[PDB]
């Protein structure tokens, strides 16, 4: 109709049958020399009418195809890295998914000049000039309702695309969702040593000394001491929880490649193979000069300038309106940005409408209804966790995933 | 050979291939009138010089045939409750293992007098005189390597039990180990709490509730404190642990039966439809008079007596002579007998030569090399835990068990 029949997907590799949904691949204009690739696939219920939902990848410098490919989208990459199984439990079932290699250099996405030296304010600013781009290039999807939503260090790109996007009366915002989120490094950091003790991995030891080298009282500081003894045992804290075996992503997870002698204990060959191979770029209309994709631009992530230390004043700012529904949710099993750091960082906000929390649950066929995790409930927040689930909430948890997703589309209680 | 003929398995209903080791079911003699029954399965490598391996779940009501038809017998009940399937993870590769329903009034084990009203001091004589009566039936394996192991409240069972086989010389006593074990109720208690909200299972204002009655200073007394208001926190705490539809034993694993309107979450109709079956009792020559067969005997459970309140004495004890191997080890997922509370428990012995804090690995075939848990070693005692493994280890890791068995057997390192 009015969509770029330039940018269409006709035949995409490793499908057995064809998408009922039509589906997008193609360039939107970030700032300056910048050129986003998105990948655009339309509900598969009621498109016209559906809400558009943006999905970012964090890293900084990783991939939106892995959140396609491997946690929520349509299609699941297979062991092989060339069959493609449908999902589902797909987002997409019930949204128009807009997904965004962000920013420059990240995956199939570039610039002209090929510096990929950014930070926070110019990644915020290239999301919101590419997201006026998809509406100058979709314009049937101006109206729809529009959902901000992400993971890790997304839990920064989100709030500060949406504090711009708050100030765009012609995009029809309505909330925004962050999965494993960086909220606060400090509420992270602090978090995760209490979350290392009570998961059995420091020792009483190790524990006796970080509570005399860091601690005072009833309150410790594991973010910015500058006690050297306490940095020493945090660095110890920092070897056991991600450089010594166990999956950072996920505690009960085994580690791909084993116990060593890509980020540690993660295999992305499944998705680099099928994106790599010549027909899937062509049917994805990716221009053939560009250099091979990668989950994660090592580069881009080297090269990034973090500025923001906590989101507290950006969801301040969008919850100041009462106009958006937020979601933090948490899969209580990760240890890169665990649980409590968010939980603790919603509390923190001091909302009004504070609900008792609960637990929130999901039917699973024959097996009956399951407490999926538990729901803490303010005026126009929540934050949720996943039992069970590490980094990647979709991957280990798809029917709950989508469970959530499909009540925090429609505004509805999450128990 | 010298083995009682008469107790002899023939062919047991349900196995598809005949066993390449002998096995026995009959009863031992215990104290008073009491008939425990035993099901006694010969290593299936060099079962004469093999060690015997005692095993014993807890309850207290409980029986030990559930931990070789679900946990570590040779063979495991399927959910058709007809079929058995070998265990490739089988503790009996590796020793003769004694399953022992105990006490009196468990599962096929009877009295005369069918009073079953126990107690802790009763039952250790009673386990005691039903080993002296095993030696007799099974003179052969008397100089054979004894090891006495058993799971929860197993915890005060086999602590108990070992100090009375320890006064008796001609018991070849080598080492025991406890699995999720009761080992004292204060260190269990107040664990479960900090456990409980570290895993996202309370709300801040819940934790605050319970810091501000329950606690002074650094330290919380959740175990014995008279504040009522402490009290009530507490049974929030107990229903949201085990009455909300969470499995108290593998907080990551589903509810059976699905979250509420055999103890909850449990299913034990496949072991039940199995030992209930008419040609099985007779195959494992039980008398036809006896009452059905049930996992735990709620009527033993409501009259038992519980005397100990700590095992701190009896290890101490044990570990006096420096002629045992003790092992601890615990699912960390396990809620019913955390790990916490045990770590907490072996540390407090104050036992010489303590090595710091490591991981422990298993090989999974191409997988390679995975942690299994952390050990924590002193003189003749270990700690150890099985991660992602809930309140039943080998049901649930059986590789890592396997492993650990082994090197607690052989009395080898367990990194
Ligand atoms: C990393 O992931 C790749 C891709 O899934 C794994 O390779 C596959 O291995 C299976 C089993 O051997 C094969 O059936 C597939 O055909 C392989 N796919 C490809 C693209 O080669 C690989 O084994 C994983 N590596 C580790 C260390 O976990
Ligand atoms: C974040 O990145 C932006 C974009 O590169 C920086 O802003 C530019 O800074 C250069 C050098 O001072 C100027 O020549 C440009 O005109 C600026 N552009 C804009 C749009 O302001 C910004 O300084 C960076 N922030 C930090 C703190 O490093
Ligand atoms: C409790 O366990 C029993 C035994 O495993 C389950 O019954 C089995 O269900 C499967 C699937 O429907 C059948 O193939 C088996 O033949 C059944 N076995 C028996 C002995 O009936 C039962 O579904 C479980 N119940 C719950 C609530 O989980
Ligand atoms: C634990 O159980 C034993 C066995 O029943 C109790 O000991 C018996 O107590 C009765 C009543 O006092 C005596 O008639 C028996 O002679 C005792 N038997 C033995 C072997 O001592 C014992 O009192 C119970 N312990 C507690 C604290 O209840």
């Amino acid at each position: 109709s009015r969509a770029p029949d330039q940018d269409e997907i006709q035949r995409l590799p490793g499908l057995a049958k064809q998408p009922s949904f039509r589906q997008y691949s193609g360039y939107l204009k970030g700032s300056g020399s910048k050129h986003l690739h998105y990948w655009f696939v339309e509900s598969q219920k009621d498109p016209e009418n559906s809400p558009v939902v943006l999905w970012l990848n964090g890293g900084p410098g990783c991939s939106s195809l892995d959140g396609l490919l491997t946690e929520h989208g349509p299609f699941l990459v297979q062991p092989d890295g060339v069959t493609l199984e449908y999902n589902p439990y797909s987002w997409n079932l019930i949204a128009n998914v807009l997904y965004l290699e962000s920013p420059a250099g990240v995956g199939f996405s570039y610039s002209d000049d090929k510096f990929y030296a950014t930070n926070d304010t110019e990644v915020a600013q290239s999301n919101f000039e590419a997201l006026q781009d998809f509406f100058r290039l979709f314009p049937e999807y101006k109206n729809n309702k529009l959902f901000l939503t992400g993971e890790s260090y997304a839990g920064i790109y989100i709030p500060t695309l949406a504090v711009l996007v708050m100030q765009d009366p012609s995009m029809n915002l309505q909330g925004l969702a962050v999965g494993n989120g960086l909220s606060s490094y400090e509420q992270n950091d602090n978090s995760l040593v209490y979350f290392a003790y009570y998961h059995g991995l420091l020792g009483n030891r190790l524990w006796s000394s970080l509570q005399t080298h860091c601690c005072s009282q009833n309150k410790c500081n594991f973010y910015d001491n500058k006690d050297l003894e306490c940095v020493t045992n945090l660095q110890e804290v920092a070897r056991i929880v991600g450089n010594s075996g166990l999956n950072i992503y996920n505690l009960y997870a085994p580690c791909a490649g084993g116990v060593p002698s890509d980020p540690p204990c993660t295999n992305t060959t499944a998705a680099s193979t099928y994106l790599n191979n010549p027909y899937v770029r062509k049917a994805l209309n990716i221009p053939e000069q560009l250099p091979q994709w990668d989950m994660c631009n090592f580069l881009v992530n080297l090269q990034y300038r973090r500025l923001y230390r906590s989101m507290n004043s950006q969801y301040l700012k969008l919850l100041s309106s009462q106009k958006y529904q937020i979601l933090l949710y948490n899969g209580d099993v990760d240890m890169a940005c665990n649980f409590m750091g968010d939980e603790w960082f919603v509390d923190s906000l001091n909302q009004k409408m504070e609900v008792q929390r609960r637990p929130w649950l999901v039917k699973y066929g024959d097996s009956g209804e399951q407490i999926a995790g538990f729901v803490k409930e303010f005026s126009h927040i929540a934050f949720l966790t996943i039992k069970g689930a590490g980094h990647m909430v979709p991957t280990d948890k798809p029917l709950a995933a989508f469970t959530m997703f499909s009540r925090f589309l429609n505004k509805q209680p999450y128990e």
